[PDB]
This record gives structure tokens, C-alpha cells and sequence, in this order.
């Protein structure tokens, strides 16, 4: 059960990882080209530190791995103008990753 989510899990986060809209997301957002971003943004977060997290055994549950991957594009909607690439970007891999979600069977 634990390493079957763990897989489960895995599979799923590589994959939104090697999605070609996954790009503005893959590590913290760089005060050099976002320099207020820190004092906007709360609780920043990216699929590096979700990949640390994971390994680190953090994903007990359906719920905390879906949380941490919805405040990466809510972090950016709010950020970013609508119609920006980043926005875009998000709508698009929210959509890929509601489709992963789908097709494991994944609930809590
Ligand atoms: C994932 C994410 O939201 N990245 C931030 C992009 C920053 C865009 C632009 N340079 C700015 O400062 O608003």
C-alpha cells in the first residue's frame, strides 16, 4: 500500500515533469527574474522540491501530493497575467495532470 501510492506517485510527478508546459515550474522561481516574487507569493512551490519531498517520504497521502501540485499553478495564476505564457502553461499541465490522476484510480 505505502510504496504502491510512493509508485503511483512517482510515475505521475515524472511525467508532469517531462510535460513541455512543465517548464516554468521545474525549479524555485529565480529572484532574478521575478524579483518581487517572494514578498507576493507565500508559500512558494516547484516540482524540484516536490521530487525532494516525495523521495523524502512527505506523499502519505493523495491529498498532500495534490495540494503541493495545485499551489504551483495557483502560485503562478496568481502571479501572472492571464493571457502570459506561464498562465497558459499552467491551465495546460493542470489539464495533463488531471488526466494522470484519472487514469491511476487515485483517491483517497
Ligand atoms: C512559475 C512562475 O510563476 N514564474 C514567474 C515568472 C516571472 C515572469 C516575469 N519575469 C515577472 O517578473 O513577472
Amino acid at each position: 500500500d505505502p510504496d504502491q501510492l510512493y509508485s503511483t506517485l512517482k510515475s505521475i510527478l515524472q511525467q508532469v515533469k517531462s510535460h513541455q508546459s512543465a517548464w516554468p515550474f521545474m525549479e524555485p522561481v529565480k529572484r532574478t527574474e521575478a524579483p518581487g516574487y517572494y514578498e507576493v507569493i507565500r508559500f512558494p512551490m516547484d516540482l524540484k522540491t516536490m521530487s525532494e519531498r516525495l523521495k523524502n517520504r512527505y506523499y502519505v497521502s493523495k491529498k498532500l501530493f495534490m495540494a503541493d501540485l495545485q499551489r504551483v499553478f495557483t502560485n503562478c495564476k496568481e502571479y501572472n497575467p492571464p493571457e502570459s505564457e506561464y498562465y497558459k502553461c499552467a491551465n495546460i499541465l493542470e489539464k495533463f495532470f488531471f488526466s494522470k490522476i484519472k487514469e491511476a484510480g487515485l483517491i483517497d
